């Protein structure tokens, strides 16, 4: 189920990573490799992860993307995708994000979890996930595809680490039993006014179902979710462009707010 040579996997990972590291867009890689498969793209993504680990970056988490019924159908896929989170992606509550290091960023409000027991697929279900959740973390993702004008496809997007670039944590980081992730209301304000809202159910019907799905996806490569993993479960709100000068505040029902400023 692969079409790339090893040399191509290595060179594509360099090419795609350089676009993020040097803040420029690129053509979608499937233009040059039309036969590229999901396994190829994940090969490329995991190689970019290796490149970052090799230079000393810690991988502090994983994210899930295309977690909407609408999102999957737009992309012609039947399942979500995942990507990894490097330590320098992390931004503190109330922090300042430098847009000069971003290409064409947008923000999404999400809910994250940190696990306290390993999770394995295949066949991981909602019931398997519950006790493995330590606590939840209100999180705003900054997504920033390295493909120009968002002219892409899901295979290219996987290869580009699912557009990951920054994430901002904040609010109250509470045990799972204190929080209903299905009914969790989230309100995104930008420049002083409400611009988007949503509920946790927008994530596959339940954000914990996204965690179960992630375990199953990882199992396809013989991987799993180790205890202690931070997982961003998916977009609760629609993605919103951000630019220098913007202030955002995202309010999480019963869990405070997450804020950031852009320059
Ligand atoms: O849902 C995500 O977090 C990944 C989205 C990747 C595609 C995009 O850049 O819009
Ligand atoms: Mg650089
Ligand atoms: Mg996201």
């Amino acid at each position: 189920n692969r079409t790339l040579t090893r040399e191509q996997v290595l060179a594509l990972a360099e090419h795609i990573e350089n676009a993020e590291l040097n803040v420029h867009d690129i053509g979608k890689v499937t233009n040059d490799f039309p036969e590229m498969t999901f396994a190829d793209a994940y090969d490329v993504q995991w190689e970019i992860r290796r490149r970052k680990e090799a230079r000393g970056n810690k991988i502090v988490g994983l994210k899930m993307g295309l977690t909407s019924w609408a999102k999957m159908a737009q992309m012609g896929v039947e399942t979500p995708i995942y990507g990894f989170l490097a330590d320098y992606f992390s931004v503190p509550d109330g922090g300042v994000v430098d847009c000069s290091k971003l290409i064409h960023p947008k923000i999404e409000a999400e809910i994250s979890v940190v696990t306290k027991a390993p999770l394995h697929g295949p066949g991981c279900h909602l019931g398997d996930v519950i006790a493995a959740i330590d606590y939840v973390i209100p999180t705003v993702e900054v997504i920033d595809s390295r493909y120009e004008n968002f002219k892409f496809d899901p295979i290219s997007v996987v290869a580009d680490n699912a557009s990951s670039t920054r994430f901002i944590t904040g609010g109250r980081m509470a045990s799972l039993e204190e929080v209903d992730l299905r009914t969790l209301g989230v309100v995104m304000e930008k420049n002083g006014e409400v611009v988007e809202l949503g509920a946790g159910a927008a994530v596959l019907g339940h954000p914990l179902s996204s965690v179960a799905m992630l375990a199953n996806l990882l199992a396809e490569r013989g991987e799993h979710i180790p205890a202690g993993t931070f997982i961003m479960t998916g977009g609760i709100t629609a993605a919103v462009p951000v630019a220098p000068g913007d202030n955002i505040t995202v309010r999480y029902q019963g869990l405070g707010s997450v804020s950031a400023r852009f320059i």
